[PDB]
């Protein structure tokens, strides 16, 4: 057991899907995993382990923000033998060509957090995904008929930013999605020697846009999770 | 409703107690509040409203880390008419004279987060509590026979810090407790014109120490919550 | 003697009031202290010691700016047995509701200086006053019929600021007054293990217009000094 | 013509290979391109254009360092219709498992430069390659029987580093190679809307000893260039 | 009249010598000038105007630290038509071969203050003296047969520095003397369009606590003042 | 031999002139030296040793940017006994009264590079030329009847800057010319214990795109080279 995960070595798979919302983790275990077992309830951060087409997989919430996901991803890697982390989340879009419900794969993650500067003697650490995990996700997406965009995320510390003009800078430099975690997760992965990917679904456009139905949101969420789960299987080959 | 709180104006009191763990919020509502009603379940971030000696009070989890609590505290202030936030949490101690189970009241909060630099044109924002809220808490504590320490907290972005030497610096400059929120909460309070306090209970000593029993932990947790609730009543006079 | 104070252990009380202006130190000694003797004149930075209602008290100028007041407060603390510093100064207001001749007590002090960053490994140190000293001052002011405002000061390095967009930021984040010392003094106090407080009168409204008073000013100035001295008596018990 | 390239629209292919050394640009043109013509000689920064298996391709030196390669890559992109830049360089290894003559592909590039901070409002920009270009390179290398390592480079401003404690940090965080350009090139590509990739061969092991090879070196260098050119053909479809 | 100088346009010469100590400004007025009249005593910051071999010259204390001297130098430039400022101060040596009582001429000034960063968008402003003023002081010192070193001062905010290791860095980079003003004065001269120079004499070693007497200290204090005044005469031709 | 210079101890003079363009190093060797022999051509960075009125003098390109010239200047100092470096380059003007073809002498160099911050614990290192070298160049220019301004250069990392507003700041603070090297050269000279100066001629205005011809540009290019070489002769006496 670790201070935030009441479990023991072997309760988690070597791959963990992590949505921000622990209620989404439960949904994932019910909908996609066979023979599922609850492995964590500390602080209501529900975590599960089961199988997907024979492959042992875990899914657990990480909570909002770099500091929250940095705790869980760290403890998973150092105490539970976890090798790959796939964040499966939502993000806001700044580019007009990026649409609601697009699947974005974060090969890199910009951030306004200081955590990687603390790690890296105040220089620029390029917070990146594991490349094979990126390609696995792109290929899984293509096999399912979904055309994912690959590029930079921006991991924001402040959801309610006082710096509105920063969204124009994000747009200018090609940022595909704004979320709150990737750069933190990629930093932990590099610190402790494991591998990470963040896949996000565009749930907001910080420009116009219109909005979507609950049936549409569920479909793309399911698509994202299919992409994550199938990407793991490609990775094992 | 706000993107993280499915509720409407008047569902929350103008004062909200916020532990990090939403399961502790439920415990608080059951143990101390009368006529309690659940007002939030979005992402499992359980929130409640009831009364304590006649006074309308709410209690809701904020999750770990500045970015998480910054979302909830912001939405509470701007959309739910909340005026005072009392964080009620745990912290690690660096000073040898500060003991397990001490109640620490954060008149200020140091941080290694960048959020207040983003707010404050990269200068030093002294993240502080509201003074009356501090004194209310000190007086409530004294009336209950608990002798609280008042001073600086340190709000860390990284629970698992790669910068071990920073704990010696914290010790040198008098930091009473290490937690993950206060500076963020105090920043939001200043940004949006409300008032905040963080009270913490020492649950770890990052030096020796020994440890405690579950009965002892529950007692001091209850003491902290009594201090928070009674402080509110002094504040209304 | 230290390189900036030509005096010996015992020549100062264990509490020192400190205006910026050494001429105002003489004003204070002469007006409020009995049996007042001059104890320093190096660089014209007049210091005095006498009694206020039987209690040994010193008053000495600190000069303008963090680097100046950091020298004097340090040497007082480490070489003259001084345990409490009370800065008694002027400040400029940025908030509309803060008026000329309001007494403001600096519970915390923001700054654009780098001194606390140098001390605190480039993180945010919340430069705060001693809590008991703050509440002694509030109570001493209440006994005199004055309602002191307690909150954040801003300690500026540049009196003539290159750009005044920073005043709008100070105003947004609730800064009560702008002066040039508090954050430095609170830093020294934490570095060297003593207690400090800054009390200021509002001399100027940098916002507006700036409609003026008489003197009047001088009676409000005397009220600040009386608050300081009476707060010391409260602190003694 | 631009201030650093004496050539006209059409003189370059829409893809440019770029070594640091202009003498190596001539090596590449001469060895790998048919019908190769020199298209630039301003400041001795030789550029050439010819064909590789019927495909129009250019190769031109960029000089050592971010500021040098930022000039050439920008002018190529905005004035010569260039859509893809492939840096083909050397780098120093810090990881034990990374050997002399490993081909490393810079999916991301860390840096101690300030150029991306200047672009990105002092936040962390993750300087990344174009994903498709990265996977074209990996596949081109696999077809040639080479197992390219994909990960982070470090783009240093100081070849002769003031202190080498930074190499241990690079090693802890999984940096595959140290060179002087990639982060700058990836920044320009994102600023001006083009695509870029850095491929390097390991010329040195800054860690150890550093036991040596023959040339051999030169055949691994030719493999890098063949990977680059073949990746372009894959990218064309 | 300005907020810190009770005097009028004409009371000061167009050149002002400024020691930190106002009492040394007095000694200079007594010892070197004739028809010396006091033109300022606000806050005890004594200023004098007189003549040196018939040349109108002023001399006024600036207080300790960047913020203090920035106030007085600014006011002198904007409201009293002062064109040139010559600081005549003490400094500490960090180089073993710079001996007590050496005269140092600050052609540049390093600093750990943030004031020039605030002026210069957080980039490196090289805080430099006026070249002709530097040349004049080198020639005045030659003509009087006095040894004088030209190079970098370091202007510190903390006389009592918590970072002793920084002195090794100053040593490493050839810093001739550590004082508390020059970089601030040179930034003010640049901002408000005047000219400045800092001359200092080494009154101790940071490393040691080495010994002299009141005969030599004043004769060397007098050497610096002669250089300064004679350098002005040369500037006039 | 060093990694970027194929030559041996003795092949260079103790003084080296360095333009950025190696082809201008060639023109200088042809036009001004006698018995000129090529001593370096690695990476095409042409270096020549010869004599000027019997004085042994070398001249070698340094490439564009701080990182490039830091490599070559370091190697020259540590392995070829070079004592003095004189950069002879072009710059852009930001002051309207600094005209095309003006000669500028960089007594100091501002920068937006991080290299000196890395050397100087993130404080402000005033990057300065050697005073005697500056004096020699002022006197050489006087004796040849050439106008020459002394003050601050700004050494930029981005020739193509995304922050146009910074040019207004450079203007505000008297920056005489914008180039890409001086601050880096002056930092190298300080770190490795040699002497340096940067002289430049203004080849355009950042603001405008103003016009000249090949007759005047070379005659002014020649003016700067004469100053540099004659300044060395003066230094020898
Ligand atoms: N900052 C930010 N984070 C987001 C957005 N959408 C999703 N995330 C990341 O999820 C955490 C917030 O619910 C957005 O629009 N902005
Ligand atoms: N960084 C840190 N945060 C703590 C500690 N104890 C409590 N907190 C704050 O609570 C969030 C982590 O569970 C501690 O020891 N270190
Ligand atoms: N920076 C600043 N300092 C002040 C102000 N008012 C008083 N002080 C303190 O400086 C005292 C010297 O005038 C103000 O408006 N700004
Ligand atoms: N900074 C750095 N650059 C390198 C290294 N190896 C190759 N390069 C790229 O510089 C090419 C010029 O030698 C290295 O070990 N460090
Ligand atoms: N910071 C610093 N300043 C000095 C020293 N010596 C002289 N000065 C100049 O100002 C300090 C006045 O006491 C020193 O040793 N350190
Ligand atoms: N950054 C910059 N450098 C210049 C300019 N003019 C000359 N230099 C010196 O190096 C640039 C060579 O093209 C300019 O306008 N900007």
């Amino acid at each position: 057991a670790t201070p935030h995960i009441n479990a023991e070595m072997g309760d988690f798979a070597d791959v963990v899907l992590m949505p921000g919302d622990p209620l989404r983790a439960k949904y994932i275990a019910e909908t996609f995993l066979e023979d599922a077992r609850e492995v964590n309830n500390v602080r209501g951060m529900l975590g599960f382990t089961g199988t997907y087409k024979g492959r042992k997989i875990s899914v657990m919430g990480h909570g909002m923000g770099i500091p929250s996901c940095s705790i869980y991803t760290k403890e998973l890697i150092t105490d539970f033998g976890v090798k790959k982390i796939i964040r499966v989340g939502s993000c806001g879009a700044v580019l007009p060509h990026v649409k609601l419900r697009d699947v974005v794969i974060g090969m890199g993650a910009c951030t306004d957090s200081k955590v990687n500067r603390i790690r890296f003697k105040d220089h620029d650490f390029a917070a990146i995904a594991d490349f094979d995990m990126v390609r696995n996700a792109v290929d899984a997406a293509k096999a399912l008929g979904i055309d994912a965009r690959v590029g930079n995320l921006f991991s924001a510390d402040l959801f309610y930013s006082p710096d509105g003009e920063m969204f124009d800078v994000m747009e200018k430099y090609g940022i595909l999605g704004v979320e709150m975690e990737a750069a933190g997760i990629y930093g932990v992965a590099a610190e402790f020697g494991a591998k990470a990917l963040t896949i996000c679904t565009v749930s907001d456009h910080i420009r116009t846009h219109e909005q979507t139905t609950a049936a549409e949101r569920q479909t793309t969420f399911n698509d994202m999770i299919k992409i994550a789960l199938e990407s793991v299987l490609l990775g094992d080959k």
